[PDB]
Parts: structure tokens; C-alpha cells; sequence
């Protein structure tokens, strides 16, 4: 599925992201789009072997299984095609243990080089929740 | 589909029926409950030969087209079958022209009778929107 912008704000504030661990919800939406440009079905192969799924492009290095990333971790305990689903409950309930790992939301590249620091509200104006 | 009872407030919330015309969510989720008792699904036959459709159980009497009630108008421009689906949108705008109709909520026998006058914030609380 792709999202729409305002769609997908409502969504990840049913399941509880705004303000999770103080990220105001234009931060999850900032990085679900240089992510995926919203799209739950997006996947990317990492040099290492690793590969990235769906919206929030989580790793399969260390949160969910594919069965052919040698010697990695499940950490979410999940099939990484979970993630790839229209439903974004699963990446959702993935994402809060990632972002309660201690380093926030610096385990996504793509939030730390385009939304930290910038105004993340813009993401979210002009949506009715 | 039947929806569990914070779920479906959450859905109505996303659907701009909080306060619609000063009806608070609890008021809307009442009636559901006690005219369709959550389930999309619902048919009733009235009497006079219409049905009423879905979780809002919306009369093709007056609102929408059945092909089979006699001389009776479609004021939502819509089929019957529409208000059964699992997506509730055809179902929530049809309801925001029932209630603009002058009668307000008082169109809902089952509000009239079950929801008017009690305490319908019961029916929010212990929900996340
Ligand atoms: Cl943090
Ligand atoms: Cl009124
Ligand atoms: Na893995
Ligand atoms: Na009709």
C-alpha cells in the first residue's frame, strides 16, 4: 500500500506513536517517507546481505527473520514479510522497541540526515487525525 | 465485519463525527451499538417493505437505493449494499446528512430510545483515538 501523508499520521497515531519516547509524530512520518515514500511494500538489500522492509525499512540484520541473512538476530520476533503488509500494526509495534534500543531514532539514517533538526510539524499540518 | 467497541469510536473519530453537529463520539458509538450491535453486516426488513442497512442501519426508505422499495428516494446517491462494507466511510456520510436533516440523532430510534439523556462518554472510556 502506498500512503497518503495525512493517512498515514492517523494511523500511526491510533497505534500510539505520537510522542512515543517524546518523538512528536511529524518525526515518524518525516521518516517513513524519505524511507519508503510511503510504501509498506518497499525493500532494500544492504551490502552486508541484510535486507531493509517496508515503511520504516527495518533490518533484518537485527529485528525480523527472512532466512538468509547469515548469523542475524530477531529481535522483534517476526517474519520480515510481516512488515511489507497494507496493516502497519507489526513495523509500528517493531519500531518502538528500535527506538526504546537507547539510541532513539538515530537507528534511521535517512531521521537523522533529513528530519532531525528540522521543523517535523510541517509533516503533520494540514491533517485531521 | 464486527468491530470491537474502542475500535470503532477510534474509526469514527478519523471520520470527523467527534461533535459533528454537537454530537459527542460516545453518542455515536451508542447508537451503533444498539442498532447494529458493531457489525457492518446488519440487515433489518421494516415493515412497510424497506430495509435498513449496515451499522448504522440507514433506511432505503429515504437514503439509499435498493431497487426493490417502491416509490422511495436515494438522498445519500448511493446502493444499500455500499453501507455494508467493512470501510464505514459510505455508512459515516450518510449518517452527517441523516443528522443535518433537522431531527438530528433523534432519527435513530435506538439513540432516541437507549442513548439520549444517559451517560454516553461509558462508551469512549478506556479507549485510545
Ligand atoms: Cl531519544
Ligand atoms: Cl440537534
Ligand atoms: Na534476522
Ligand atoms: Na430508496
Amino acid at each position: 500500500k502506498v500512503f497518503g501523508r495525512c493517512e498515514l499520521a492517523a494511523a500511526m497515531k491510533r497505534h500510539g506513536l505520537d510522542n512515543y519516547r517524546g518523538y512528536s509524530l511529524g518525526n515518524w512520518v518525516c521518516a517513513a517517507k524519505f524511507e519508503s515514500n510511503f510504501n509498506t511494500q518497499a525493500t532494500n538489500r544492504n551490502t552486508d546481505g541484510s535486507t531493509d522492509y517496508g515503511i520504516l525499512q527495518i533490518n533484518s540484520r537485527w529485528w525480523c527473520n527472512d532466512g538468509r541473512t547469515p548469523g542475524s538476530r530477531n529481535l522483534c520476533n517476526i517474519p520480515c514479510s510481516a512488515l511489507l503488509s497494507s496493516d502497519i500494526t507489526a513495523s509500528v509495534n517493531c519500531a518502538k522497541k528500535i527506538v526504546s534500543d537507547g539510541n532513539g531514532m538515530n537507528a534511521w539514517v535517512a531521521w537523522r540526515n533529513r528530519c532531525k533538526g528540522t521543523d517535523v510539524q510541517a509533516w503533520i499540518r494540514g491533517c485531521r487525525l
